[PDB]
DNA sequence: CCGACGTCGCATCAGC
DNA sequence: GCTGATGCGA
DNA sequence: GTCGG
């Protein structure tokens, strides 16, 4: 927490560029810089000192000098007083409302929470659930609740078919004391890179979790990815738990290590690792690591028998999940 | 300087 | 309906 | 916005 003021400022600039300017690579730039500063183990004294870090260039060094001298950033102070930016930045906090739909809504005069609640019929299904649980989805999940949720998911999955394996990934697998949501990696021996010997493998699991009233809403659902809402059960006279976001990803059982590497994250860790892979002549997705030809076309999948095999290919020392929180 | 920035699933829409 | 592009998100 | 060719 040494450089919290600086990393907050950068994150808010990143959010501005994503939501308002619609400049994804500036969003990624600010986020990478925020990340590299967050793990820097000194209280930063100057923009110059920060500029030595990879991802911090001239412009962010100048903003850090301003922030350190004054405690504020004029650029942000203006963004905060702009009405369209404030409106757009608010609307994009609803799940399913991105930068384009947020700017469209403002254009139509829909720009507050009360506007959204009067105009549900202008929301698609994902956005309407995001509005429904707007407050709940802002709350973090204590790891103790994550452990209860893990218990339910794993036991309900076992009841469907004892050959399922469910692994909780994301920030939970990295050991976080609180999580934004729950991420569940699912495998089953009938679904491999070579064949799908059983249909509805994801569906059967979703259905069981709805049957026990753990899953309460569905944001999207395909053959391999489910995005929805869940809720722990509460006891008599107890206030209910908040509703939580839950993502379930069915991955071919022989591609578990690539899948669990992907789903463990962090998101910035994945970006950095896949960028480094490219620099080493490989491409990594959630299924495989493959060589790059000089052509520039991916080759055949390389053998992978642990997450560490993937690190070895790109000549990275292994990093445990808890050390991937970039 | 300047091209290039990780990789993909599901929802939705345009065009045929 | 199919295909491909765009939005949004993991 | 940053960085490597
Ligand atoms: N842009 C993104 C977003 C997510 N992911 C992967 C890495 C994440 O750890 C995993 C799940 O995404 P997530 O739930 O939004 N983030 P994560 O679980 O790390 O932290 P929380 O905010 O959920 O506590 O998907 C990715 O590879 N690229
Ligand atoms: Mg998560
Ligand atoms: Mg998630
Ligand atoms: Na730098
Ligand atoms: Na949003």
């Amino acid at each position: 927490t040494l450089n919290g003021g600086i990393t907050d400022m950068l994150t808010e600039l990143a959010n501005f560029e994503k939501n308002v300017s619609q400049a994804i690579h500036k969003y990624n730039a600010y986020r990478k810089a925020a990340s590299v500063i967050a793990k820097y183990p000194h209280k930063i004294k100057s923009g110059a000192e920060a500029k030595k870090l990879p991802g911090v260039g001239t412009k962010i060094a100048e903003k850090i000098d301003e922030f350190l001298a004054t405690g504020k950033l004029r650029k942000l102070e203006k963004i905060r007083q702009d009405d369209t930016s404030s409106s757009i930045n608010f609307l994009t906090r609803v799940s399913g409302i991105g930068p384009s739909a947020a700017r469209k809504f403002v254009d139509e005069g829909i720009k507050t929470l009360e506007d959204l609640r009067k105009n549900e019929d202008k929301l698609n299904h994902h956005q309407r659930i995001g509005l429904k649980y707007f407050g709940d989805f802002e709350k973090r999940i204590p790891r103790e609740e994550m452990l209860q949720m893990q218990d339910i998911v794993l036991n309900e999955v076992k009841k469907v078919d004892s050959e399922y394996i469910a692994t909780v990934c994301g920030s939970f697998r990295r050991g976080a004391e609180s999580s934004g949501d729950m991420d569940v990696l699912l495998t089953h021996p009938s679904f491999t890179s070579e064949s799908t010997k059983q249909p509805k493998l994801l569906h059967q699991v979703v259905e069981q979790l709805q049957k026990v009233h753990f899953i309460t809403d569905t944001l999207s659902k395909g053959e391999t990815k489910f995005m929805g809402v869940c809720q722990l059960p509460s006891k008599n006279d107890e206030k209910e738990y908040p509703h939580r976001r839950i993502d379930i990803r069915l991955i071919p059982k022989d591609q578990y290590y690539c899948g669990v590497l992907y789903f463990t994250g962090s998101d910035i860790f994945n970006k950095n690792m896949r960028a480094h892979a490219l620099e080493k002549g490989f491409t990594i997705n959630e299924y495989t690591i493959r060589p790059l030809g000089v052509t520039g076309v991916a080759g055949e999948p390389l053998p992978v028998d642990s997450e560490k095999d993937i690190f070895d290919y790109i000549q990275w020392k292994y990093r445990e999940p808890k050390d991937r929180s970039e």
